[PDB]
DNA sequence: GCGTACGTGCGTTTAAGCGGTGCTAGAGCTGCCTACGACCAATGGAGCGGCCTCGGCACCGGGATCCCCCAGCCGCCGGCAGCGCAGCGCCTGACGGG
């Protein structure tokens, strides 16, 4: 099997991977449904976007 | 120092407020069923570390504005001092009266 990488799979360039795993770390829930990461890396790359 | 407009007061008046219906919507709860996120074991490559070299920026030096300033300068005008004078009330003539 070969793997790919969520953020290509969304179209999206920042760390979905990543970013999943600090709410699994940050407490805020016991558990993190695997939509919401990937709706919330989409919203950072809008907002950093639009600054520069 | 000026002046208006907001405080005080009076006199309507009207919609809040009370007390009274009557309704059902919607919240609260329960029963029950599902799926979806955590968990686990593997895997490799994206990301992070370590070099490492050009040029974007820094810096300089010079020339180029360019506002900033202000006396020059005049126009203007009004005040002002002097001058000519307009009008009036008295002064004083013309002439009859006293």
């Amino acid at each position: 099997a070969k793997a790919k990488t969520r953020s290509s799979r969304a179209g999206l360039q920042f760390p979905v991977g990543r970013v999943h795993r600090l709410l699994r770390k940050g407490n805020y829930a016991e558990r993190v449904g695997a939509g919401a990461p990937v709706y919330l890396a989409a919203v950072l790359e809008y907002l950093t976007a639009e600054i520069l």
